[PDB]
């Protein structure tokens, strides 16, 4: 009875996210996405379906949303594993202090998976920033949201 | 029937590797330890021996050796899951390429899990380097492999 | 006479700050610890209470001070007739922007600054983050000074 | 001429470390422009027509160097002008990942390639930011700013 | 005339390489790829071999050129009438050691080195760790120009 | 007198990066050890002694400065002397990481302090190891090493 949480704002979720979800899938019985409910640009039901479009998939995989501790949501589903998608050395130095912090707090572990090549470069904030430019970013975002995008700027 | 294999030379085994199998143990179904054959100080039997030695309590994990590419030791298992440890930026960016590669050549996944603060500096290298001029290392691995190192230096 | 600046908001003080501020002590013949007063971004504790729990947490370090200001920290280095700041270090992350500001505080004012790698039991506090932690009633009892955690229950009441 | 790249930024104000940049794509490219990035939404300290002198007067030597505003995607300030390369300067490794992201993406969505430079080691540490901050608080900033610069940062300031 | 070098000891050249030099070459009127000689570790393929796999991969960039050398890099950039080098970097550690190298480089020769960022598809490739990967049977041959990887596989019986 | 500082390293031959750490030490201790690391296993380009004079002869403006060879573990050699703090330049976030290891090791080990300090801008580039390289192949490293260094770094070369 495996399980991890992938935790994120999600706004909204591009082709990296749902990468690091197919291999989280891939090696874990059950899968929770994690959608933080916090000045965005797609409401939380929006980033939800968005997801669980992308997601069909994925058989072990749900989408729920929430707020507070992320320990928290993960030990109230019975679970005690994060598993985070990371782009540099960098990332990993904050997300370390993170990690250490939760594991020190609620025994909740966190692994980390390196970025697709192909997406070491896409955030939901540049996507976002270059779309709003003119700039096309289809191709590193889910067909599904790459329409609902277009939309909201337009 | 999930599962992941913890690869390194493991000479000797820390307690920082200790950490890491314990929580692979405890978030997959099987382990495996893969201890390379390649300088060093233990021979791969004796290698092999202190670690089934300090993880008998962990009843999902085994311990084997093997050479060649790390991810055909892992398919030839029926596994494509890698997990390892990290302390820094340093070695997310150098494991980083190697886990790419991994992906790329054999579709093998590798999840890195932050080192325990406790351990964030111990190494084989450095402990065996410090006990050979005579620091006390006891405190940072296996009760097992210290006495097993003072037998190796004496 | 030897000395060192440990500056910081300090907001609160953590046992991440408290192990550097001995480590200063013990290799400076006096430390002052600088607690920033910020007239924008007002945090959880007061100077005052701040100055407080410092002090409290630091009672058995005899050649440690501390005391408030604002403005460039080089002018209260040389103020107190010092030119050594001492900071505490985590990350190759932290080492970098907190590198450049050594280099300009040495170029503007001729104060260097030595740092010194976090022990690695706090090697993860920070203010900001056992703030979000306690709010949301995590547990981070075992990171901060026993007076500090009794006074941040109350504060979140 | 034929080849060309565009150093953009804010600049606001310029440093001595741009400047530095400025000069060496200017010895290896026949043309550079230099991009002044303005944010209609948020006014820096210097308004562009002061960002655009400060640099002119301080670029004065280099006869194929020229100073352009824009605002939008960097891209298409680049391309607009028919070339396809950016040069920016790099303090550290940090800087390199950030900047990489954005480099890839411009790439990607453009074919702008991005090339980057060294700041040279005198100039490691400043930046716009803290040069503006140190000289709010009456720290010395006089070496680090070209001369075109450091007197209307102290006006500005009082 | 604008001109750059690309230096390496190409052993060998990988797409990585490849699109650094493509770059180049669309950058600068001239290129010249320096391929190191070096005395002591004697890899894979000879020099010569080196030269051939890169000039059959660059038959589509007229102007870049291949030349082998050695001794100091900045001697052989200067050489030719150059002052810039012309590297391809994949990390931020790649920066750090590449910065001390570039700084060095400008320091004792007045020589400018410009750095790219590889392409994402290449961005975990190199020579070492193609070579270790095909030792033992794995399929490199996305990762390398299709010549390369026949004669990587005819060294390797 | 009381405080009391070790600066360790091989300086194989010490630089000017190595002598602004020194001089910074010599300002903010009373005392300031600079330990020469002899590998008893591997010589390197300068014996212990021609290290130790190349370092005396361009630290003699540093009254409270000296200067003794050792071997095995440092933390031996600063508490042998009644110290328990070690200063070390660094360059990078990347210097920052494998120092730190040893850092929390020797504190572990020995309760010995590390304080790290950044090396002037003008010096962030030279090692010894990078010198010695340049140098065998011609470049000139003479701004780079005291005058105590430059001609005996030739002469080894030659
Ligand atoms: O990433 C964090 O640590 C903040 C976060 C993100 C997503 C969440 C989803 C549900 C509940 C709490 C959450 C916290
Ligand atoms: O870490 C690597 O990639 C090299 C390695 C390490 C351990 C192994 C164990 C068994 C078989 C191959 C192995 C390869
Ligand atoms: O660290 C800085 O540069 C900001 C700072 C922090 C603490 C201070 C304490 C007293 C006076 C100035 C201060 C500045
Ligand atoms: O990159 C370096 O500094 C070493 C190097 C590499 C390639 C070379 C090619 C020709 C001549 C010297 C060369 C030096």
């Amino acid at each position: 009875m495996t399980g991890a949480v992938c935790p994120g704002s999600f706004d909204p979720v591009t082709l990296g996210h749902l990468d690091v979800f197919e291999r989280a899938a891939a090696q874990f019985d059950e899968v929770i996405v994690a959608v933080l409910i916090n000045a965005g640009m797609f409401t939380v039901d929006e980033r939800i379906e968005m997801i669980r479009e992308s997601t069909a998939d994925l058989p072990n995989l749900r989408v729920e949303s929430g707020q507070g501790l992320l320990v928290d949501f993960v030990r109230e589903r019975g679970l005690n594993a994060i598993v985070k998608g990371l782009r540099t050395g960098t990332d990993f130095e904050y997300e370390l202090q993170m990690a250490q912090m939760n594991k020190h707090i609620a025994g909740v572990d966190t692994f980390f998976v390196a970025t697709a090549p192909a997406y070491s470069f896409v955030s939901s904030s540049l996507a976002k920033e270059v779309a709003t430019y003119g700039g096309d970013v289809s191709a590193l975002l889910p067909a599904s949201v790459h329409q609902r995008l277009l939309g909201k700027l337009r």
